[PDB]
Formats: C-alpha cells, structure tokens, sequence
C-alpha cells in the first residue's frame, strides 16, 4: 500500500499530478547529507560528493534521504509520494552523517548544480552567518535560470528579531517556512522579513535510510515541498524563467496573517500551475 502525506494534498499537488504534470524531465539537485539510493521508494539518477570519505549516494543521516522523499518518492504500490514523482533526481552531498558542512563545501554543491543543468536546487540547510562565496554562486545560479529554494530556519520566534539563517536570507533563494496540518505556523518556524512563503513542515512523513520512512520536524520538510512544486510548475510550463516560476509561487499563496510570519503565505501548487 501507498501512504499519501497530508503535505502533498494541502498544498494541492494532488491536482496538478491528476493533470498528468508530475515534473517530468525536471532536473531537481538536493544539497543535503546524501541520498540512500538503494531506496526502493527512490530513483536517484546522479549527483557528486564534496565531503571527504562519503560517496553520494549514501546518507549515513537520514536527513537527505526524507527530504528527497519529499520531493520525489515514486509514485507506486508502496511507500510515500514525493510532489513531484517524475522528477530527475541529483544527490549532492555537501553535510556529512553529522549534518554539518563546509562553506567551500556547500558553494562547491551549488556550483555544480549550476553548471551541470540542474533546474532547481534544494537547501535544507541553513547557518547564522553567510559567506560572500556563497552569496555569489547563489546569485549566479539564479541568474543562470536555476530555482534555489532553502529551509528559513527553525529559531523560531524570539521577540522582534529576524532569525533566518543563510543561504534562505539572500534575495537570490527562496525562505521557506513551516505550518502543520492545519496550516497553523509551526512554532519553530524562522521569522524575518526576508520570509517568503509557508508548507508543510511538521510531522512530515517520507523516505528514511534502510528502506523505511519516518516522520521529521523542520523548516527543511517544508523547502522540499516548494522544490517540488517548482518543478512541478516547470513540467507543465517549460517556457518559464526561474523568475517567473517563483513570482507564480508568491503570487498566489494563500494569505496566512502578518509576512513576518507567513510571507506571503501557503503555496498552492494548483494556482501557480493552473
Ligand atoms: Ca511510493
């Protein structure tokens, strides 16, 4: 039997798929801890380690593994369902099995996601201070037509403080934020002005290492939700800039309260498609 997250439903990506657009031909990169490959619920097509003495297509984290699920877990008799099951998915490990990595690191990842045709690059990731190197290989990737999308954080609210981290925090990348079920902001969930949109991220279930799936808390669950869409958007409207994709995402999500802590709100997946 095939498990269908509430992430997919609510934010509408049942009905974009039932059009028959499931980000076919879309080249999706996630820079995380790896990718268990051997997954039967997970067809990753390529990828490139940039952390020493771990192959790409391994996650001795779990970390990757269910944000790729997210993304792209096959649509199947078992298992999840990723947003976008079609899509053509890069394992690009730039963390270790601790979760942490380098600058030289992740700039590396995202530089070779950028030259090697990705179309969407996923960050579930994030640190308080930026670097200028990352902010450039950031910004080129955007301005080479690649959708970059990165976890807003999960300092939650502390007073009237901004507290997304980097890379989310350049204008270049997507800041997403996490909402439950009930689309309620998850009390974690990163909050500043540099906030751009909302998606499920608590108690999101999806692909976990050792052929098994399991059940995770973060603004990182909710980035690979928008990655998804984006891709989504992309398989139905090749034409699209990276521009455009991500002006569809804002532009009609659904209004949650303040931009501070929603942005501009709930994507809907089905209304940046239409
Ligand atoms: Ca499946």
């Amino acid at each position: 039997a095939q498990t269908v997250p509430y992430g997919i439903p609510l934010i509408k990506a049942d009905k974009v798929q039932a059009q028959g657009f499931k980000g076919a031909n879309v080249k999706v990169a996630v820079l995380d801890t790896g990718i268990q490959a051997s997954h039967p619920d997970l067809n990753v097509v390529g990828g490139a380690s940039f952390v020493a003495g771990e192959a790409y297509n391994t996650d001795g984290n779990g970390h990757g593994t269910h944000v790729a699920g997210t993304v792209a877990a096959l649509d199947n008799t078992t298992g999840v369902l990723g947003v976008a099951p079609s899509v053509s998915l890069y394992a690009v490990k730039v963390l270790n099995s601790s979760g942490s990595g380098s600058y030289s690191g992740i700039v590396s990842g995202i530089e070779w996601a950028t030259t090697n045709g990705m179309d969407v690059i996923n960050m579930s990731l994030g640190g308080a201070s930026g670097s200028t190197a990352m902010k450039q290989a950031v910004d080129n990737a955007y301005a080479r037509g690649v959708v970059v999308v990165a976890a807003a954080g999960n300092s939650g609210n502390s007073g009237s403080t901004n507290t997304i981290g980097y890379p989310a925090k350049y204008d270049s990348v997507i800041a997403v934020g996490a909402v439950d079920s009930n689309s309620n902001r998850a009390s974690f969930s990163s909050v500043g002005a540099e906030l751009e949109v909302m998606a499920p991220g608590a108690g999101v279930y999806s692909t976990y290492p050792t052929n098994t799936y399991a059940t995770l808390n973060g603004t990182s669950m909710a980035s690979p939700h928008v990655a998804g869409a984006a891709a989504l958007i992309l398989s139905k409207h090749p034409n699209l800039s990276a521009s455009q994709v991500r002006n569809r995402l804002s532009s009609t999500a659904t209004y949650l309260g303040s931009s501070f802590y929603y942005g501009k709100g709930l994507i809907n997946v089905e209304a940046a498609a239409q």
